[PDB]
């Protein structure tokens, strides 16, 4: 039996939804978006970035406060490593975390980690600049700090895992049509696509 980090690997469907028909592969980005978004409804942030890139991987960025890189008490890493490995179970006697198809909602950055090949996390938190990088799930090495700043938030890289996904190519149109809605309804964030396939960019302001 299958616990964690394993059971979406194993499943990813019954996570992020269909993985060939771009359905699933969207869901990714939105996962990753929709904490940047969380930042921005408290007041935090007023930035995101979304970059698609030649390799058909994803950079989002924001200048919300930083996920929490504290050493956490029970886990002994990092919160951003807790946050990033381990899937959250407190949507699961939620009814909104059940979709009638498509997988999860609210599934969790980890799920995104466990179904990418490659994630790199950098956070700007206290003024300082921390990162970590993940594969399929499993952190390389703990989170550690690589520099100063006088900023804050995240940015979360994401290669899709191609031993999950099949016809891995992101959709502009997809993208866009939801980056509008989440611009209408969060009037203080500015949300910058950049296709670097097409050479395409927008800002999306409500
Ligand atoms: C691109 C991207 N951005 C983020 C991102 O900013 N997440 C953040 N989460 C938190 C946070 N948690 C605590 C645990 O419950 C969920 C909220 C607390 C604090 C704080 O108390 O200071 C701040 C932050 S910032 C994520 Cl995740 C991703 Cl992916
Ligand atoms: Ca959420
Ligand atoms: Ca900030």
């Amino acid at each position: 039996v299958l616990k964690g980090l394993d059971a979406v690997r194993k499943r990813p469907g019954m996570y992020i939804g269909d993985t060939d028909d771009g359905t699933g592969l969207h869901h990714m980005v939105f996962e990753v978006v929709d904490n940047s978004i969380d930042e921005a409804l408290a007041g935090y942030c007023s930035e995101i970035s979304i970059t698609i890139h030649t390799d058909e991987s994803i950079t989002v960025r924001d200048n919300g406060r930083g996920i929490p890189v504290d050493i956490h008490k029970e886990e002994g890493v990092s919160a951003a490593e807790v946050i990033m490995t381990v899937l959250h179970a407190g949507g699961k006697f939620d009814d909104n975390t059940y979709k009638v198809s498509g997988g999860l909602h609210g599934v969790g950055v980890s799920v995104v980690n466990a179904l990418s090949h490659e994630l790199r996390l950098t956070i700007r938190r206290h003024n300082k600049v921390w990162e970590q990088v993940y594969h399929h799930g499993v952190p390389q090495f703990p989170l550690r700090e690589v520099g100063e700043t006088d900023g804050s938030g995240t940015e979360v890289h994401f290669k899709p895992s191609p031993e999950t996904f099949s016809n891995i190519h992101f959709s502009w149109d997809i993208l866009a049509k939801r980056i509008r809605e989440l611009s209408f309804l969060n009037s203080g964030v500015g949300i910058l696509l950049r296709d670097e396939r097409t050479g395409k960019e927008e800002l999306f302001k409500y």
